[PDB]
């Protein structure tokens, strides 16, 4: 249309949404599958995030019950909101990774184009909450 697309996945886990939510509310447990980080799951919270490609400030903008969770990350402007909620089967985890610019303007922060790391980013973003969270319940 006149925009790159989000990064928006949805899986699907075999446990408690008290110990997904506790997985993605405390920094531990979220460092078990993302990254390092000091995150308390509290919305005006200041916390960093130690990654490889290098420190970078964070803070919350939401945080309330498995329900509604974001948090800011980079300076550049990447924002994930992660949405939780208990079902049948078990709880239902979806990602939403978003902050791209229109399809041809290249990232002067990564490298790579922005649609070339969109892809590659999400390719891990899904795998990401795939298996390597799906082992931090299993």
């Amino acid at each position: 249309m006149t925009r790159l697309p989000d990064i928006k996945k949805e899986v699907r886990f075999n446990a408690p949404i008290e110990k997904v939510w506790e997985a993605v509310s405390t920094s531990e447990g979220l460092a078990f599958w993302f990254m390092e980080n000091d995150l308390k799951a509290e919305t005006g919270h200041h916390f960093h995030l130690q990654s490889p490609f290098g420190p970078s400030p964070c803070q919350v903008t939401d945080v309330e019950r498995p329900i509604k969770l974001s948090f800011t990350w980079d300076t550049d402007g990447w924002s994930v909101t992660f949405h939780l909620k208990e079902e049948e089967n078990g709880t239902i985890f979806t990602i939403v990774h978003s902050g791209w610019k229109q399809g041809d303007t290249k990232v002067e922060k990564a490298g790579a184009e922005s649609a070339v790391v969109h892809e590659r980013m999400d390719r891990g973003w899904h795998d990401l909450v795939n298996e390597r969270l799906r082992q931090i319940v299993e």
